[PDB]
């Protein structure tokens, strides 16, 4: 529909520039003709989800790389893809003119954009806030009579979520996560630092905290927003650390187990929100499988836990097989979900690198890795940040797929945006990952899935500098002859005739 307006800021690739009168967009989604495939291509050299079509052929000869679809080898069903409506994201979006706001929200939530279907919503303040607050700051209010949503929710986050929902054709799922409780519930009496709930699971402090989750869901429901899932705490390990700089609430895995079993599970289950799913952990993968073992081997906690939420700090190394792999082996019926990912958080790296192809490749490589380890969805962190990677009240700045520049009423779509979109746009909720077998060793990263309507989607990432000729074989349908260019990402889509 409208192509990328590219701009270089001196990094390895370009951003696409959007403003009050222009943004890149797709035509309404349509599948290629039967016997035809669609290819969407992005490249470091500057192509951004460009559409081409080719024939599916009956015949194939040669000893080049062959990737054979395994459509009957079925793995996880996908929940979807999205990002976080933090206070920082909301402030940045709303600092744009009304037209630019609309083009930014369409970029993410419309079918002429990349089709996000998940929004993560912080329960009150986090580091990506400019004010520290909870919903119940009046002290000793154990019945939560003074629970209320402030303007950060009622004027910023809620209106934007409603606007996203109006643009989306896909059903959108909301996920809620708290960073801190009110300080009068905490051992340290502060939003940050090392501190946990006072007392022990099953007591008034823990019961009040569980009730706060229901009050939050009730309050959002009065604004006609319902949640798909909540997490039991954002990064519960952080609040166990001396000097933790921003909002946190510390739980050991045993504390989380007992809080879920005695307070949060029962309280949610006895509420009008009993259909809301509960995800445990919401933290870094090196805590697995240990945390899952602690919580899920207790039947009283296990009956309340629908899934395990994991965070991806893409700047740092950690094992995937020994964490996600082992967790799936031990608890194959408990879904894994990636609830936060970010890059640029190291103090010594530029928070925002406008046009970084490398950071784009980090996003898509992480998404592929997550899907190959049975994870059902992937959620970015802040939907938009300023050029400093903020605002953030402790200056914990990071990168974002969309960077807003209010002095030009402009926003920039980073390589990260397109790398995420190669998955989000083309993998509807309910898609199922299927097998994809390589005929020979190769440098590509790839994943295949089947849509609910039976159609095929394959994503191929080439992080090498070399162009790799390859063929995709769909045993029911025929052969796709293609190339994976160096420093590219492709998404292939086709209809599958019986
Ligand atoms: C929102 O962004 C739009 C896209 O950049 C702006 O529209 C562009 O304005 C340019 C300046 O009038 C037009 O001419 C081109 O400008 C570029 C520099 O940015 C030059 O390199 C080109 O040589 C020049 N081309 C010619 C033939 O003169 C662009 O044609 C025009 N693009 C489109 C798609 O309309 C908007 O002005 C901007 N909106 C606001 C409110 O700032
Ligand atoms: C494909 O395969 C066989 C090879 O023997 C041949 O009969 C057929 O005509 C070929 N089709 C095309 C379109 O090349
Ligand atoms: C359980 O549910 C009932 C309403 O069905 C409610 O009145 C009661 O307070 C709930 N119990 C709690 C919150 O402990
Ligand atoms: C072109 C682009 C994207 C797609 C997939 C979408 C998934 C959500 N429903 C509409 C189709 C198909 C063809
Ligand atoms: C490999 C990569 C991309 C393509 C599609 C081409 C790219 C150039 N513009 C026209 C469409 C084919 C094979
Ligand atoms: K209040
Ligand atoms: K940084």
């Amino acid at each position: 529909a409208r192509p990328c307006i590219p701009k270089s800021f001196g990094y390895s690739s370009v951003v696409c520039v959007c403003n009050a009168t222009y943004c890149d967009s797709f035509d309404p989604p349509t599948f290629p003709a039967l016997g035809t495939f669609s290819r969407y291509e992005s490249t470091r050299s500057g192509r951004r989800m460009e559409l081409s079509m080719g024939p599916i052929q009956a015949n194939h000869t040669g000893t080049g790389l062959l990737l054979t679809l395994q459509p009957e080898q079925k793995f996880q069903k996908v929940k979807g893809f999205g990002g976080a409506m933090t206070d920082a994201a909301a402030l940045n979006i709303l600092a744009l003119s009304p037209p630019a706001q609309n083009l930014l929200l369409k970029s993410y939530f419309s079918e002429e954009g990349i089709g996000y279907n998940i929004i993560r919503v912080p329960m009150a303040s986090c580091d990506f806030s400019i004010r520290t607050y909870t919903y119940a700051d009046t002290p000793d209010d154990f019945q939560l009579h003074n629970f209320s949503l402030p303007e950060e929710d009622t004027k910023l986050k809620i209106p934007l979520i409603h606007r996203a929902l109006q643009l989306a054709q896909r059903p959108v799922s909301l996920l809620a996560s708290p960073w801190t409780s009110p300080t009068w519930l905490k051992t340290n009496g502060a939003v940050n630092g090392k501190g946990s709930l006072k007392g022990q699971p099953g007591d008034i402090y823990h019961q009040t905290w569980a009730r706060y989750f229901v009050k939050f869901l009730d309050a959002y429901a009065e604004h006609k927003l319902q949640f798909w899932a909540v997490t039991a705490e954002n990064e519960p390990s952080a609040g166990l650390l001396s000097g933790y700089p921003f909002q946190c609430l510390g739980f050991t895995p045993e504390h989380q187990r007992d809080f879920i079993a005695r307070d949060l599970g029962p309280t949610l289950a006895n509420s009008t929100h009993h259909n809301v799913r509960l995800l445990m952990l919401d933290d870094q993968r090196l805590l697995l499988p240990h945390w899952a073992k602690v919580v899920l081997t207790d039947p009283e906690a296990a009956k309340y836990v629908h899934g395990i939420a994991v965070h991806w700090y893409l700047d740092f190394l950690a094992p995937a097989k020994a964490t996600l792999g082992e967790t799936h082996r031990l608890f194959p019926n408990t879904m894994l979900f990636a609830s936060e990912a970010c890059v640029g958080s190291k103090f010594w790296e530029q928070s925002v690198r406008l046009g970084s192809w490398d950071r784009g490749m980090q996003y898509s490589h992480s998404i592929i890795t997550n899907l190959l380890y049975h994870v059902v969805g992937w959620t970015d962190w802040n939907l938009a940040l300023n050029p400093e990677g903020g605002p953030n009240w402790v200056r914990n700045f990071v990168d974002s797929p969309i960077i807003v520049d209010i002095t030009k009423d402009t926003f920039y779509k980073q390589p990260m945006f397109y790398h995420l979109g190669h998955f989000s746009k083309f993998i509807p909720e309910g898609s199922q990952r299927v097998g994809l077998v390589a005929s020979q060793k190769n440098d590509l990263d790839a994943v295949a899935l089947m849509h609910p309507d039976g159609s095929a989607v394959v994503v191929v990432l080439n992080r090498s500098s070399k162009d790799v000729p390859l063929t995709i074989k769909d045993p029911a349908v025929g052969f796709l002859e293609t190339i994976s260019p160096g420093y590219s990402i492709h998404t292939y889509l086709w209809r599958r005739q019986h």
